[PDB]
């Protein structure tokens, strides 16, 4: 009867502190191929979102790419959906800082020749709130997916129309992205994504169908430049989609412009489904999976998908607890820097999403995507002038110290071991202990064997000046993996403290628990230098007991592969060009250095891989009473 409309979109992306290779290899295996044939096909329309650093390596670079899409619009080919220049998912980012985002990437679009009125949210992250942003910033429309609204309470038969939402008494436009079209193309022989739209048509010729995905699908994904372009599959579809008799293409305006939404509908908190298993803890993520596959394992996961829920995205900040240090240091920072236009772009710069989160693959777990969040955030707040202060930064509810002079900022946790979480260089703008520390992950456990005798997961987390306690014959592989007896309990226990010029004094009433609790305390008096900082320790035993007193200070190596390493030292340096730079570590007495990589596992199509995320580098010390010495770190 009536044709079924048929909305094509993709979005592209590449977060900021990628390789340039990355950016090169998406623009020649997909950006490029992909709009060389859709100029092959004048009726084709598409419906393409660009994040705005692409959009400025694309100018930098490959400046005729864009002559090509001001052609294609000027034909009626493409519309240009816009978004948060900087890809934030913009429901945890500052509404102030929402607007500036898509301003940024409106004026772009504008400069394309085309007056933005769509909005692809990023990792589809919904809040209610939204509407009145997106509102602000004179969008018409959103793009979700079909899973927002079966979340709602609707069943997928009712998702083939755009609805309306409100909040605040502002209304915006919804669009579900189907899922089904996110897997039949263009993976799927085109036939049958024709067979599938087809099927959809009725007596309603409003009815609609939406895709809208991954640019990068189209090419970069690992097989799809062979099935896209040398097996000719996007040659192929463009031609079936403009030749189909049943099938209407059109852009989101131009829908909006011949047909009014279905009708009112609320959203919760929620994504596209994938998310729902990524975004839970890894213990619930794993059950959440064994769920999905029991329900399709019982051919009936179809008939009830519409009722399974998993987590939300902002709870990566509870998974990853230095994802929502980060998070919440970049809030803190953008709002004192929210008046200084120069300022606010790094802070801007800095709420690229990716590293804040991990999904299948990457994310967080890349320290060159992190570095640049934190990159961004010690540059917009370099502006700032230096201040002390006590506070709860990452709402756990035990304040933090934030001690700071002209070249660093360093964040204290009393409440963990009285250790350094955060070194920051304001000269190099590397945060000297941006690393990971090693968690099982609901996907592990297949596993090579090489890989295996390197996997360790840790307890602790990782800080700089993390105070251990081990016996004189415990080796570094023991430490190294986590199978080592830690005696003391110093490294996540709280810390008594007093603020001091330059500095914080520590110390901690615990134990060397071995055969028998010996009760110890450890001192540290931490003061910042100019060219880094100094602490001066001072270990005391109730009870004569030979033993090995450790002080730990891991570092964001990144260009080093380094391997494990004993060995004997008063003073030694580390020279990671790539990363955290040249630093050295002096003692006033030499000591017995444990050193290793902190490998993480990552999974890809090509077999497990590791992930070097930093160094820990130990000093130990031998004691039975009286400890005293004094640890160095300096920025070269
Ligand atoms: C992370 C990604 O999730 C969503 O993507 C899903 C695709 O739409 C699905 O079709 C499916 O793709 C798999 C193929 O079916 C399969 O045959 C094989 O080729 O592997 C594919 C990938 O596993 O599953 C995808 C999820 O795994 C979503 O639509 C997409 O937008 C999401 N990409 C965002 C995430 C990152 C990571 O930070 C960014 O690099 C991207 O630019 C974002 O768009
Ligand atoms: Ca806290």
């Amino acid at each position: 009867m009536e044709r079924i409309n048929f909305i094509f979109g993709i979005h592209n992306h590449q977060p900021l502190g990628n390789f340039g290779w990355v950016f090169e290899e998406a623009y020649n295996r997909s950006y490029r191929p992909f709009m060389e044939i859709l100029e092959e096909f004048p009726e084709m329309k598409v419906n393409v979102h660009f994040s705005g650093p692409l959009l400025e390596w694309i100018e930098e670079n490959k400046p005729d790419y864009l002559d090509l899409l001001r052609s294609l619009i000027k034909r009626g080919q493409l519309e240009i959906v816009v978004a948060g220049f900087y890809e934030p998912v913009l429901a945890a980012i500052p509404k102030e800082d929402r607007l500036v985002q898509i301003e940024m990437l409106k004026d772009y679009a504008r400069k394309l020749g085309y007056d933005a009125k769509g909005v692809w949210l990023t990792e589809r992250v919904w809040q209610p709130e939204l509407v009145k942003s997106l509102r602000e910033a004179g969008i018409e429309y959103v793009v979700v997916d079909d899973y927002h609204f079966m979340s709602a309470g609707l069943s997928k038969e009712e998702l083939f129309w755009p609805y309306y939402t409100e909040d605040g008494g502002e209304v915006i436009t919804v669009f579900p992205i189907d899922e089904k079209l996110r897997y039949l193309i263009p993976f799927r022989p085109v036939k049958k994504t024709i067979e599938y739209l087809e099927s959809l048509t009725s007596d309603d010729p409003s009815k609609v169908a939406v895709f809208h995905d991954d640019g990068e699908k189209f090419g970069v994904w690992p097989g799809t430049y062979e099935w896209v372009y040398e097996k000719g599959w996007l040659r192929e579809f463009f031609d079936a989609i403009t030749s189909n008799e049943k099938i209407n293409l059109m852009t989101y305006s131009e829908y909006l412009s011949k047909f009014t939404p279905r009708g009112l509908v609320y959203l919760p908190i929620a994504s596209y489904f994938e998310m729902s298993e990524w975004s839970l803890p890894a213990k619930q993520a794993k059950l959440f999976v064994e769920f999905v596959e029991q329900l399709k394992e019982e051919g009936k996961f179809e008939k009830y998908r519409v009722f399974v829920r998993g987590g939300i995205w902002k709870n990566f900040f509870f998974k990853y607890p230095e994802s929502n240090f980060m998070h919440k240091r970049m809030l803190m920072v953008s709002k004192a820097v929210r008046d200084n236009p120069e300022a606010r772009k790094y802070i801007l710069k800095a709420q690229c999403n990716d590293a804040y989160w991990h999904g299948v693959f990457g994310g967080i777990y890349l320290p060159h995507l992190r570095r640049t969040v934190w990159e961004n955030i010690i540059k917009a707040q370099r502006y700032l002038k230096p201040e002390n202060k006590i506070l709860d930064v990452d709402f756990d509810g035990r304040a933090e110290i934030m001690v700071e002079n002209d070249g660093f900022i360093a964040t204290i946790k009393p409440h963990y071991g009285g250790s350094i979480f955060e070194l920051s260089s304001k000269r190099k703008a590397v945060n000297y202990n941006d690393v990971l520390p090693r968690r099982w992950e609901h996907y592990h456990e297949q596993i090579p064997e090489e890989i295996r005798r390197e996997l360790a997961y840790d307890w602790q987390l990782r800080a700089i000046l993390q105070d251990h306690f081990i016996k004189p014959e415990e080796t570094l592989d023991n430490y190294r993996l986590v199978k080592y007896h830690e005696l003391g309990d110093f490294v996540n226990q709280p810390y008594e403290y007093e603020m001091i010029e330059n500095g914080v004094k520590l110390w901690r009433e615990g134990g060397v628990y071995a055969e028998e609790k010996i009760p110890a305390r450890v001192e540290k008096k931490i003061e910042l230098t100019e060219d880094g900082f100094i602490a001066k320790y001072r270990v005391l035993l109730e009870k004569p007991y030979k033993a090995l007193f450790g002080v730990e200070i891991n570092l964001a190596v990144h260009s080093v592969m380094e391997k494990p390493e004993e060995f004997e030292a008063k003073e030694f340096e580390v020279n990671d060009p790539y990363g955290i730079g040249k630093v050295r570590i002096e003692l006033d007495k030499a000591a017995k250095v444990w050193k290793f990589p902190i490998k993480t596992l990552s999974q890809s199509e090509a077999g497990w891989d590791f992930i070097q995320q930093g160094v820990s580098y130990t000093m130990l010390f031998p004691i039975e009473k009286e400890l005293e010495f004094t640890v160095r770190f300096r920025e070269l």
